[PDB]
């Protein structure tokens, strides 16, 4: 299905729905939102940031589901949950940037955009959707490949979303996120996002967070609901993209991005 040219799951999304959040949803400055693109340590960043709330403590977070625990706008009729106003508003999103709430871009809430390497979104997007797609109804890796290339993929091009979203990595209310400096640079990226939310550590609840974001802590975590609960932590590594792409499928994907994203390939794009 192609709503407004953008290519969603066949289930949990309508136009009526993604058209109403574009134009008329309308966002309180005190509303924080964590949008990404799939595959991109989504699930990570939403953990280390309850984690930072509940200073450490992991109980919340194990009796609950990210869903319903950072309800996200455009998923199916969850918006008219959300539009109950209670102060802060804590949500998600994956949508890229002409189709995030138009209402947003005049007002000055807090946003996170996470992104990763392209190569491992699309090694670890390759992996869970054919873990349970119906046994050999799996897609090879040579079609996966030439589909995420081009722009068949779950909420759009990798690129549009990303050029889009990151247009904006230098505004007042915007903080831009890599999953390797998530890996590399660990505990002084927590420091630089408690700068930013303001929200302050000690020196023992700081060993606490860290301790329960480790992908081993994370990997044994309530009710698991429709979509997979046990495929999404795989290996947490960065760069196995090495380990998939070929050598012409490397250049293949080196010429597109080089030749697709021109403008922003300074700093952030120091992944190596
Ligand atoms: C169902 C679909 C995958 C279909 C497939 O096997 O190709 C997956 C891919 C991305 C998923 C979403 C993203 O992982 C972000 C959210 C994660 C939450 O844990 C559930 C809701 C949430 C909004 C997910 C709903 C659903 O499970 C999605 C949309
Ligand atoms: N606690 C954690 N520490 C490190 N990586 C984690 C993690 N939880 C999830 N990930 C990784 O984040 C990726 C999932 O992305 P998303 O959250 O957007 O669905 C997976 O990558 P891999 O498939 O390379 O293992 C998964 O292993």
């Amino acid at each position: 299905l192609w709503i407004e040219g953008i290519p969603f799951p066949t289930v949990y999304y309508s136009q009526e729905i993604i058209r109403e959040v574009r134009d008329r949803f309308v966002v309180r400055d005190e509303d924080t939102i964590i949008v990404t693109y799939p595959k991109s340590g989504t699930h990570w960043l939403n953990e280390i940031v309850c984690l930072i709330l509940t200073k450490g403590d992991p109980t919340w977070v194990q009796s609950t589901i990210a869903n319903e625990r950072t309800p996200w706008i455009e998923f199916e009729n969850n918006y008219r949950i959300l539009n109950s106003k209670e102060g802060p508003r804590l949500m998600a999103s994956l949508l890229p940037i002409q189709l995030f709430p138009k209402s947003f871009f005049s007002s000055k809430a807090k946003v996170i955009y996470l992104i990763r390497n392209p190569r491992d979104v699309l090694v670890s997007g390759y992996h869970y959707f054919n873990a349970l797609k119906q046994g050999k109804e799996q897609v090879p890796w040579k079609i996966y490949f030439e589909n995420f290339l081009q722009g068949k993929s779950y909420f759009g091009s990798w690129f549009e979303h990303a050029c889009g979203w990151i247009s904006l990595r230098k505004r007042e209310n915007i903080l831009v996120l890599s999953y390797e400096q998530l890996k590399k640079d660990t505990r002084n990226t927590i420091k630089k996002i408690c700068e930013f939310l303001g929200e302050n550590l000690e020196s023992g609840e700081l060993e606490l967070v860290l301790k329960n974001i480790s992908f081993q802590i994370m990997k044994e975590r309530c009710l698991s609901n429709i979509e997979k609960h046990e495929f999404i932590m795989r290996k947490g590594i960065t760069g196995d993209w090495k380990n998939h792409f070929t050598v012409a499928q490397a250049e293949a994907f080196d010429k597109a991005f080089q030749e697709k994203a021109a403008d922003f390939p300074q700093e952030l794009f120091s992944w190596e």
